[PDB]
C-alpha cells in the first residue's frame, strides 16, 4: 500500500482515475477537487467554484471532470482544458453523493436523500429515474463499458446492478458488508466496494460468488474507490485524510 503525495486533504470523499492514471479526489472538507498526474509529486487544484461539501467525482472519456456538489444539490462539470464549469440540468436532488459517466456521456447520480438513482443523457434537460427497487440511502455509483450501472445500496448493506435498459436489478453476491460507500468496476468486470463500516475494500470477479478482501492497512472510514487500466486500486482513506493505492 502506497500513500499518494496529496497535501492538505480534509475528509476526502470521491476518487476517480482516468486512462492516463491521473487521480482525481474530492477534497470535501476544503470544498475543492484536486488531481495528481501519474508519477507526479504535486497536486493541481481544479478551477471549480462555489462547491459546498462535495462528494463524488467522475471523469469521462474526453477528460471532463464531474463532481457531485452535495451541499448545493447539484452536479457540476469542467471540460479538460477549460476554466468555466457548467452545471448539469438535474432537478430535485437531495444530498446527492455519487456520480458516474458512461461512454455515451450519460451522467448518473445517486440521489441519496431521495433513495433513487437518476440519469441524464448528454445535452438533455430531462432526467430519468433508473428502475432500482428498495434502495436505502444509496451512496456510490459506477457504470461499465456495457452500460451496466452499479450502486452501493448503503442503507441495506448490499450492492445492486442494472443492465442497460433492464427493468429489475441483480443483487451482487457480496457478504458481510457494513454501510458500503464507493464502488468501482474494472475492465474485466470485477467489482470493487469500499466496505466503509468495516474499514476494508472487497472485490468480486464477474460471475463469482466469493469476494476477496484487498490488503489495505489502517483504513479509517474509507469512502471512494477507483481502479485503473493496470488494475491498481485507489481508495480515499477519508478518516485519515489520505489516498492510498495497491498495485496488482
Amino acid at each position: 500500500q502506497t500513500v499518494l503525495p496529496f497535501t492538505g486533504l480534509n475528509t476526502p470523499s470521491g476518487v476517480a482515475v482516468d486512462s492516463a492514471g491521473t487521480v482525481y479526489v474530492t477534497d470535501h472538507g476544503n470544498n475543492r477537487v484536486v488531481k495528481l498526474a501519474a508519477g507526479s509529486t504535486n497536486q493541481v487544484t481544479l478551477p471549480f467554484t462555489g462547491l459546498n461539501t462535495p462528494h463524488g467525482v467522475a471523469v469521462d472519456s474526453a477528460g471532463t471532470v464531474y463532481v457531485t456538489d452535495h451541499g448545493n444539490n447539484r452536479v457540476v462539470k469542467l471540460a479538460a482544458g477549460s476554466n468555466t464549469q457548467t452545471v448539469l440540468p438535474f432537478t430535485g436532488l437531495n444530498t446527492p453523493s455519487g456520480v458516474a459517466v458512461d461512454s455515451a456521456g450519460t451522467v448518473y447520480v445517486t440521489d441519496h436523500g431521495n433513495n433513487r438513482v437518476v440519469k441524464l443523457a448528454a445535452g438533455s434537460t430531462n432526467q430519468v429515474t433508473l428502475p432500482f427497487t428498495g434502495l436505502n440511502t444509496p451512496h456510490g455509483v459506477a457504470v461499465d463499458s456495457a452500460g451496466t450501472v452499479y450502486v452501493t445500496d448503503h442503507g441495506n448493506n448490499r450492492v445492486v446492478k442494472l443492465a442497460a435498459g433492464s427493468n429489475t436489478q441483480t443483487v451482487l453476491p457480496f457478504t458481510g458488508l457494513n454501510t458500503p460507500s464507493g464502488v468501482a468496476v474494472d475492465s474485466a468486470g470485477t467489482v470493487y466496494v469500499t466496505d466503509h463500516g468495516n474499514n476494508r475494500v472487497v472485490k468480486l470477479a464477474a460471475g463469482s460468488t466469493n469476494q476477496v478482501t484487498l490488503p489495505f492497512t489502517g483504513l479509517n472510514t474509507p469512502h471512494g474507490v477507483a481502479v485503473d487500466s493496470a488494475g491498481t486500486v485507489y481508495v480515499t482513506d477519508h478518516g485519515n485524510n489520505r489516498v492510498v493505492k495497491l498495485a496488482a
